[PDB]
């Protein structure tokens, strides 16, 4: 899987090891294992939610499977709730997509999953 | 909605006032209140369009319905026209992708748009 | 189509040419004209895999049809070579998500591919 975060905090915001909970959170909640997932934090951005400056984040979610209605709700509450502790940036102000891959459609080490 | 734009204009060239003009041109467009729009814009970047790196941008517009035929053409027409005019970027050289949301795919405050059965 | 990469690679990493040699290289494999072929190239990310920083990249491939199956497994096959040639990235430490657009879905030119019908 991979997840990605673009937010308009500053870089000097972003705690010692971000990357990391990130990566055995979202281990554990999409039971895959770690070694498997990506993680890609893009602070400093240009960006508005609403109109507004305020702290904000547009993110997405790839997994092969493991995507739907109860699952990414959990997702939500668990990486809205990260970006509230660690980025201090409200629930009301970020954005997920979710997608669900087609394993044909995710290429990895000269191949694809499929 | 959330409307994205990577381009390799320079950040000194866009405008005072382009991400609320965005903002509330999509909002118009769409349907969708302001306040469920998010924009970012992504200057500066390495890219290029037809092997020239010219002015040019690939752009993303998500929203959970009202995407279409029609109304994908009218977004275009809107969206390059802005380029254009504020980046100075030819239309023939900007890409977006459409994307049309299921309302279970999209996450916001601490859970998603599908909030109908559980 | 649109190909992006994003990486942990520093600036000074990513050599002179890499933008031409991706455009050429894809529109050689996806049988489309350079012409419409766009590239997007961003290092110095913040970026983890496996819960590594050790080099890697994100990326995604979009064309309007010829994804599949088969030619994605070509595709990954060239793309993660190139990666590894030029960037130093290796093979295991690269995900490229292929998206099989539809053509009322990408907008350029003030319009869409959707050009037949209203």
């Amino acid at each position: 899987p991979m997840f990605i975060v673009n937010t308009n905090v500053p870089r000097a915001s972003v705690p010692d090891g971000f990357l990391s909970e990130l990566t055995q959170q979202l281990a554990q909640a999409t039971g895959k294992p770690p070694q498997y997932i990506a993680v890609h934090v893009v602070p400093d951005q240009l960006m508005a939610f609403g109109g507004s400056s305020e702290p904000c984040a547009l993110c997405s979610l790839h997994s092969i499977g493991k995507i739907g209605g109860a699952q990414n709700r959990s997702y939500s509450k668990l990486l809205c709730g990260l970006l509230a502790e660690r980025l201090r940036i409200s629930p009301d102000r970020v954005y997920i997509n979710y997608y669900d891959m087609n394993a044909a459609n995710v290429g990895w080490n000269n191949s694809t999953f499929a």
